[PDB]
């Protein structure tokens, strides 16, 4: 149920996503998380930008409180944002984070998005012009700062997302580097199967994470609503009715026998609990094939907000 990372610790192939639209209470986020604990899900996914990390700690730590899980068993990951990226302020991010969250460290700490923004409490700071006030940063100087993180024990392990193959050389390559990262958390899905930049990521030892596995969240405006419905593919839908699964389970199965760790994000205790039956069932090569021809090459998620600087990562072909 887990695979081994490049610095040595382990991480769940399943992972719990916790990011929820603005309009949903907060409360849910706890509630949900807890759920997920419950019906098996050990790999939980968050986020300084989510705004939630108060309440997926209580629901961690109410989770260990009556008994149902030690720490051990739970693997938290949160992430920088990009208003952070400034290397003195690497730490004290992460140290708020660990505050919300009323732990001690996160199993994974990630660089969020390679674009930097100004510093301050604003995650999109923008001007006047509603312009996004971009800032200039190393982000090698950045991961030197993150590494000190797991120097200092604040972080297990450590790794990027969104990431693009020239950047993960930046990194890789880069002077005196101690830690590798662990992981490059994604977009991946039959749409956009990522297969160049997971080639590339397993050549290095480095996990891709995928996420909006199953499509996406498809908020609005971030995503367009003309924009196919992964869950409503014809094949997926076909594997789903021949196998008695669905088209969910589907999607997450693809990504496991491939070797790629995947996340999914549910609010609803059904499908909570829906999506950890990933583990009952596999599929064959032949659909394997066939979901592999699914691909697309187009994303949920472009972030075109933040083109425009040199570190915005979608505009290389990977
Ligand atoms: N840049 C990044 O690092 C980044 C970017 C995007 C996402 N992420 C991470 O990845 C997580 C998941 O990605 P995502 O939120 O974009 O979406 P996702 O996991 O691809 O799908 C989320 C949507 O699928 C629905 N869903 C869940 N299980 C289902 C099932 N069994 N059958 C049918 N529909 C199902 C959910 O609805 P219900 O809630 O009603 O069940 C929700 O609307 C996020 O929460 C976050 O942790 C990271
Ligand atoms: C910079 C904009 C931040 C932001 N605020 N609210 C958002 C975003 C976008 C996002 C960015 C993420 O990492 C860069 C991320 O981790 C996730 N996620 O977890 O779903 C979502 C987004 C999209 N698409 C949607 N629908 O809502």
């Amino acid at each position: 149920q887990c695979v081994k990372l490049n610095d040595g610790h382990f991480m769940p192939v399943l992972g719990f996503g916790t990011y929820a639209p603005a309009e949903v209470p907060k409360s849910k986020a706890l509630e949900a998380t807890k759920l997920a604990i419950e019906a098996g899900f050990r790999h939980i996914d968050s986020a300084h930008l989510y705004n939630n990390e108060e309440q997926v700690g209580l629901a961690i730590r109410s989770k260990i409180a009556d008994g149902s899980v030690k720490r051990e068993d739970i693997f938290y990951t949160s992430k920088l944002w990009c208003n952070s990226h400034r290397p003195e302020l690497v730490r004290p991010a992460l140290e708020r984070s660990l505050k919300n969250l009323q732990l001690d460290y996160v199993d994974l700490y990630l660089i969020h998005f390679p674009v930097s923004v100004k510093p301050g409490e604003e995650v999109i700071p923008k001007d006047e012009n509603g312009k996004i006030l971009f800032d200039t940063v190393d982000l090698c100087a950045t991961w030197e700062a993150v590494e000190k993180c797991k120097d200092a024990g604040l972080a297990k392990s450590i790794g990027v997302s969104n990431f693009n193959r020239r950047q993960l050389e930046m990194i890789l390559n880069k002077p005196g580097l101690k830690y590798k990262p662990v992981c490059n958390q994604v977009e991946c899905h039959p749409y956009f199967n990522q297969r160049k930049l997971l080639d590339f990521c397993k050549s290095k030892d480095i996990v891709l994470v995928a996420y909006s596995a199953l499509g996406s969240h498809r908020e609005e405006p971030w995503v367009d609503p003309n924009s196919p419905v992964l869950l409503e593919d014809p094949v997926l839908c076909a594997l789903a009715k021949k196998h008695k699964r669905t088209p969910a389970l589907i999607a997450l199965r693809y990504q496991l026998q491939r070797g790629v760790v995947v996340l999914a994000k549910s609010y609803n205790e059904q499908r909570i609990r829906q999506n950890v039956q990933v583990f009952e069932f596999q599929l064959t090569s032949e659909e394997m094939k066939a979901i592999d021809g699914l691909n697309r090459n187009v994303r949920y998620l472009t972030l075109d907000i933040f083109a425009g600087p040199p570190n915005y990562p979608f505009s290389d072909e990977y």
